[PDB]
């Protein structure tokens, strides 16, 4: 329930997807002005049962699952052995 | 606090990442046996400051950001419009 910045509103789809307005730019956005610590400019975060999280570029209208800021691949860790 | 099966237990490697130990196997896990509903044998999520949420392949020893089970690439939907 995070309060907004002034100027900014909430709404939703006629689908029942929520998004934010902000009046003092006149842009719409998917995600709360408050929420985006570590997104890069023009980034955003995404919640959705159809793809869980992901993360959405507006400049280049691209998507992508790897959060724009982290290493190119993650590592695979083995699990420590069992010790006797 | 969720508590673990019969037979189970939790220790932390010796730079203090937890892990999971099950008895009835002899068999060593990231995460807890209870948490992995919607993973498929063999697969685990990962929580790190490294890489952020992330996903690993025990049998092919490999790891990936995308949920294996979400669409091979996530939709890009532009906000909706502002209205006048």
């Amino acid at each position: 329930d995070l309060p907004l910045p002034p100027g900014w509103s909430v709404d939703w789809t006629m689908r029942g997807r929520k998004y934010y307005i902000d009046h003092n730019t006149n842009t719409t956005h998917w995600s709360h002005p408050l929420e985006r610590e570590g997104l890069p400019p023009g980034w955003e975060r995404v919640e959705s049962s159809e793809f869980g999280t992901y993360y959405v570029d507006h400049t280049n209208k691209r998507a992508q699952y790897r959060h724009p800021c982290a290493p190119s691949v993650p590592r695979y860790d083995q699990p420590p052995p069992i010790t006797y």
